[PDB]
């Protein structure tokens, strides 16, 4: 039998939600969003994942129960409310002053909740896999820019062309150059004093990997399993 309440992909899922609702709760309350349908429908979510977790099914079959078919609903839902698919940009909007880094973390949080949810199905997918390092997206970036962080001494911030997106991602690995392959981990945001990192770069010891292969946007192929313990500790980490 699958313990499904020990799932680390379905822990990930039901945290994320927490994190979604306190995010939500610390935003301005405004008129040209709906602040309490998008703190409803996240707690819509709640019975959904808690009934995953209890349910004791295999991982795989969980893909197809009307529980996760209202997740995806209720994330599109909330993506309305937000104010459709470009709410990210209006966001940020409201932001101008130091306002933008407030926002800018608020937008990075909620991004990483949305793809939690919307990508949950690929996660099971996956199968009778328990280990944390799946209970996130690792995907092929190109490195966009780089330069010194402008208050942190040993800290490298970098723009990474992931597809569909483009993140910001803060590494301790000084020597990452525009136009190396490397695969960004999509945990949850950590604001590095004013600079909001959406993600860590895969590495071991030696630093960050630099000629990852693979598609950009794409799974990363042929990755040192040394290279997945940072990752693993973040999410541990993440779970509390």
């Amino acid at each position: 039998m699958w313990d499904t309440s020990k799932d680390y992909r379905l822990l990930v899922a039901e945290k994320s939600v927490e994190l979604f609702i306190r995010t939500i709760e610390g935003a301005k309350f405004r008129g040209q969003w709906d602040k309490k349908r998008s703190i409803q429908l996240a707690k819509e979510m709640i019975p959904d994942i808690q009934a995953l977790r209890y349910s004791y099914i295999d991982p795989e079959e969980l893909v197809d129960t009307p529980q996760m078919k209202d997740l995806k609903e209720k994330a599109k839902g909330i993506i309305e409310a937000l104010g459709g698919e470009d709410w990210h940009h209006k966001f940020l909007s409201q932001a101008s002053r130091e306002d933008r880094e407030k926002v800018e973390e608020q937008v990075a949080r909620i991004k990483f909740f949305l793809n939690t949810i919307l990508n949950l199905d690929r996660r099971l997918k996956l199968g009778k896999i328990n280990d944390p390092v799946i209970a996130v997206d690792i995907v092929v970036g190109e490195v966009m820019s780089v330069g010194k962080h402008p208050s942190a001494d040993r800290l490298l911030v970098t723009n990474v062309n992931i597809g569909e997106r483009a993140v910001t991602v803060v590494t301790n690995d000084l020597t990452v150059k525009e136009g190396n392959r490397v695969a960004v981990a999509l945990l949850p945001p950590r604001n590095f004093f004013g600079i909001v990192s959406e993600g860590m770069f895969l590495g071991a010891g030696e630093g960050v990997l630099k000629n990852v292969k693979g598609e950009i946007g794409g799974l990363p192929k042929g990755i040192p399993l040394e290279a997945l313990n940072e990752t693993r500790n973040a999410v541990e980490a993440f779970l509390k």
